[PDB]
């Protein structure tokens, strides 16, 4: 009765809902989605799967089932947890974002409609009058909720209102993981219809407004010339392992909770196009409106907007002051965006605190409760992302969303990944595995994808990225100075190095000549021993 699908139907979040439009609109439009399809069927799917598998197999989670699958290259799990942590730092910034606009929304008129504000200015033109000039909408994200500075070098000073909105969603969050309240009960039909019914009235709200063709013409019909620029690939690529979570340890831990006799395949497979498919028709609903956008104002329909983060912050709040009892609608939208945001924060933070807490189980669990580590955690990640909250705190959210738990640091992991099970550890000998667990051998689709789709679209995308190099921009006129790139980087190679340092760390340890040592290392250790004494198994080898 789709029970699984029920309970896993919190695929959708705010990647896409929020990330997925912006850097569709970002890149061109309609180019976006060549490098999106490729990587969904060619490294998505099957690194998602493998993930499952890996999970589900060793019966371990992030860093354990690499300790089982390969020892050498166990520091990929390492590389995951900072990279989860990177992305509990910024990740709910954008939640805070959106409950200001709900505090906003508690008003009799929206304040993103008119001109007759403070923080308006003199260029500041009514959409209907329109036809220099800039929207009030784009006003209020700008010079109200943002309070923009002109470059990352100028800070300004820390905003007290969004600084208030953090922590309101950091207590929500360490209340939410100090007593895990895990949305247990009948709570979960209404926490993932209500996206959907949310979603369905903002894509007929939409595709009814004057000048959707338009809009959707720019979003489907692809640009052939913007393909040979590398970032649209890097940009696709990585949005299908962002909305997947994957290359993070969450999937591989939650694999390990599914039993050894259960075909997770059919699951994966399921998640995996709904998730893509909500992006994908999500993206009719704010191509549309950003069609209507430019028709009225008179402007390309890719210069309406803001190509940075914050399009779902311009497009949708725009799209409720033409429905019926606007505050009505401002109130539903960002209450829907703060379930999708609090529901994956609530997973990944937790996710983040169980891969802490079992690396030091006699002192994290005993000697030092885990009850002060979760306040720790987040004591330490509010205040990381309070360099997101000040005046000049959205160029360093850029930084944070193109460089951290982005980009090449996420094609670094799945590289490792899929090369250790495809070519050290074995593709058929792994199939043996799937063929006890799912109960049939798959086909050959995620037998080449591992060893060959995934490596290549991986290390493809490197190579053409460093030849080939676009420094960051922000809203496509910031340049970003060369520090900023450089602590871009750093973040990036915070996670990145983790894979190289512990091969190094796992050599040293080890006794003897450099080829048993090595040879010694990439020996699996009992993959699945838990499932034949635990469970009905078949030993490995
Ligand atoms: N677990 C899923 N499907 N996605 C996580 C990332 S996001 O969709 O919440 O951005
Ligand atoms: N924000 C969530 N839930 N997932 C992000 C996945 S990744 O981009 O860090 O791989
Ligand atoms: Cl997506």
């Amino acid at each position: 009765i789709d029970f699984v699908l029920s309970v896993a139907g919190g695929f959708v979040g705010l990647g896409n809902v929020w990330r997925f439009p912006y850097l569709c609109y970002k890149n061109g439009g309609g180019a976006f989605l060549i490098p999106y399809f490729i990587f969904l069927f060619g490294s998505g799917l099957p690194v998602f799967f493998l993930e499952i598998i890996i999970g589900q197999y060793t019966s371990e989670g992030g860093i354990t089932c690499w300790e089982k699958i390969c020892p050498l290259f166990s520091g990929i799990g390492y590389a995951s947890v900072v990279i989860v942590s990177l992305l509990n730092v910024y990740y709910i910034v954008i939640l805070a974002w959106a409950t200001y606009y709900l505090f906003q929304s508690f008003q009799k008129e929206l304040p993103w409609a008119h001109c007759n504000h403070s923080w308006n200015t003199p260029h500041c033109m009514e959409d209907t009058m329109r036809k220099n000039f800039t929207s009030p909408v784009i006003e209020f994200w700008e010079r109200n909720v943002l309070s923009l500075s002109p470059g990352i070098d100028h800070p300004g000073s820390l905003k007290w209102d969004l600084a208030l909105c953090l922590l309101l969603v950091w207590l929500v969050c360490f209340f939410c993981i100090w007593k895990g309240v895990r949305s247990t009960g009948k709570v979960v039909y209404f926490t993932a219809t209500f996206p959907f019914a949310m979603l369905l009235v903002l894509l007929v709200r939409g595709l009814t407004l004057p000048g959707a063709g338009a809009g959707i013409k720019f979003y489907l019909y692809p640009d052939i010339t913007r393909l040979e620029d590398p970032q649209v690939w890097i940009d696709a690529g990585t949005q299908i392992f962002f909305s997947y979570a994957i290359c993070l340890g969450a999937m591989t831990s939650l694999g390990s909770y599914n039993k050894y006799k259960y075909n997770s395949y059919r699951d994966c497979m399921l998640l995996g196009c709904l998730n893509s498919g909500t992006s994908f028709v999500s993206g009719f609903a704010i191509f549309s409106i950003l069609g209507f956008m430019a028709q009225e104002q008179g402007v390309d329909i890719a210069d309406v907007a803001e190509s940075g983060p914050g399009l779902a912050f311009i497009a949708y709040p725009k799209a409720v002051t033409m429905m019926p009892l606007p505050t009505f609608w401002s109130i539903l939208f960002f209450i829907m965006l703060l379930l999708l945001g609090l529901d994956s924060q609530f997973v990944e933070v937790e996710g983040q605190i169980t891969s802490l807490v079992d690396l030091y189980p006699s002192f994290l669990r005993k000697g030092y409760r885990r009850e002060i580590f979760i306040a720790f955690v987040c004591s330490i990640s509010y205040l990381l992302g309070l360099t997101m909250v000040t005046e000049g705190g959205m160029y360093v959210f850029q930084l944070f969303d193109y460089y951290a738990a982005s980009g090449v640091c996420l094609l670094w992991v799945a590289f490792f990944e899929c090369f250790v099970i495809a070519w050290i550890y074995g593709g058929d000998n792994l199939y043996d595995g799937i063929e006890d667990m799912i109960g049939y051998r798959p086909g050959p689709w995620m037998k080449y994808s591992w060893a060959v789709i995934t490596p290549v679209l991986c290390v493809g995308c490197f190579i053409f990225s460093l030849v080939k190099y676009v420094p960051l921009t922000y809203n496509k006129t910031y340049v970003y100075p060369n520090w900023a790139i450089g602590l871009g980087w750093s973040l990036a190679l915070s996670s990145m190095l983790c894979v190289p340092l512990v091969i190094v760390i796992r050599l040293c340890q080890t006794e003897g000549p450099f080829l048993v040592r090595v040879k010694y290392l990439l020996t699996p250790r009992e993959p699945n021993r838990w499932a034949v004494e635990r469970e009905g198994a078949t030993p490995y080898n």
